[PDB]
């Protein structure tokens, strides 16, 4: 008792934690105008049936993949011994689903979520026959967003007009670069640079973290911010490459994908990027595509 | 690149939970304020992604005192024999509890750390609450999907049923029944069918959020809405021991209304089978 003592649509592509995720994270900031959740698991799973029962008001949960037609944004968030064997079983779930997606939802932004994400994105490039500025993965863009929180936050360090960046290849090791001028001693920057990125390795990568940088992604595209991204993109021209890869790269973003690489400082920068363009190369020339 | 081919709620604790319970809450637009406080090692920067999304109306802190005045208060918090798992529970709850009661007075105390019933139980001896304003989780999402079961994956015609006692895998449902008369045989069927269904899904931190902010979404609109939650069963089912089972409630803004009532054997003897261990389990902590 009482005694003491434009209708911007959006569809997320797949139920589990990380589908979830970013569900619940652009729900909360009110990103999308409509969301589709594609619940693709075996239907006695009831995967979602938790999300249904909650009933949000712009939610709509399916297995049909039309029902993603005419979305504005497409997030891949599904996943599946050896390496080879492990990344085929994830491209060959792409295979029966990118093509289908991409042709309901043809002026789409695609956004990666799924690992090997580099390989993913080309992956999911190759089977929807979009253009290369609207391909996108997730590249290095919640590791970005981390770092300039550590430098500014943690770290409170002065930082005038530059930004810094993690580039290349997703993993732990990690490339950073700047991109800005007052002139800063070299042996500081340096400093600053290898203490801020310690502080990022050591930290892992939830579900819940990367819905948060998804729908953030998902915010600059849909309201056309034109907000810089590290995102996996096209690399061919870049560093030397002159092979179809994506690796995580600064991109403005908006209602049509990336606009624009921007530029930064040029070395072990391009020798870390061209050694990840080999081998992601390599990968995807034994892969059955 | 062209190329083809006021309402203001806490959650305590900043672990996968809390966020979910956060996330959740604000999807819904539930809360006017949010304070989230992450009682980690501040080292780890446990919610340092939150802090980099930036939602409208929610403000992490370390700082007990950010949470004065809220509505609801959520406990998230967690952590070997049994026992001394549990005493290090208590003792997190310990230090915790009666602060939060001291800034948040007025509020309800909704407890979703783990064994339910116990945590709820000593939520409500280190807050000097009254009973209706401290309740747990209890058995509520099994509820909500169980009605779900019934009414949509098994199309039955019926909402009136409800997973009732000591949370775990093996569970207890009642009905509160109406005019209509159904064949025993046919509801008994009924209830085991979508109780099988029921037991065979797991509950994620996703899924507890969910459930989480609904509850708080009826306590702080007052709607009256019936939740089965940990409540203070003394005087129910001849459990005379002061334990928290799971119960179906009215919620509102004072928190419990009224438990109503719900059904005639094994049930009792279940419940009284779980208030014994409960209470057995509480007599040697230390609280
Ligand atoms: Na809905
Ligand atoms: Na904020």
């Amino acid at each position: 008792g009482s005694s003491k003592s434009t209708v911007n649509k959006i569809t997320v592509v797949g139920g589990g934690e990380l589908g979830i995720a970013c569900t619940l994270a652009i729900s909360a900031k009110g990103i999308a105008d409509r969301l589709v959740l594609l619940d693709l698991s075996e239907g006695t799973k009831g995967a979602t049936m938790d999300l249904e029962i909650f009933n949000l008001p712009n939610v709509e949960i399916s297995k049909d993949l039309s029902a993603s037609a005419h979305s504005k944004v497409v997030i891949f968030t599904v996943n599946s011994q050896s390496y080879l064997d492990v990344v085929q079983s994830n491209v060959d779930m792409f295979r029966a689903l990118v093509p289908a997606l991409g042709h309901y939802s043809q002026h789409s932004v695609l956004l990666v979520a799924s690992q090997p994400v580099e390989i993913m994105t080309y992956v999911t490039w190759k089977l929807s026959t979009f253009p290369a500025n609207r391909v996108i993965g997730i590249g290095c863009n919640l590791d970005s967003q981390r770092l300039q929180y550590i430098i500014t936050n943690v770290l409170k360090a002065q930082t005038s007009g530059k930004e810094v960046w993690v580039i290349g290849e997703q993993g732990e090791d990690k490339v950073l670069t700047w991109s800005g001028e007052e002139v800063v001693s070299h042996t500081s920057q340096v400093q600053l640079s290898n203490r801020a990125m310690e502080l990022l390795r050591v930290k892992g990568q939830r579900s819940w973290s990367v819905g948060l940088s998804v729908a953030d992604m998902v915010d600059s595209i849909v309201n056309n911010k034109k907000k810089v991204h590290s995102v996996s993109a096209l690399a061919k021209g870049y560093y030397d490459i002159n092979s179809e890869v994506f690796l995580s790269l600064p991109c403005i973003l908006g209602t049509n994908g990336v606009s624009e690489v921007i530029k930064t400082t040029l070395d072990t920068v391009t020798e870390k990027l061209q050694s990840s363009a080999s081998s992601i190369h390599s990968l995807q020339q034994q892969l059955k595509l």
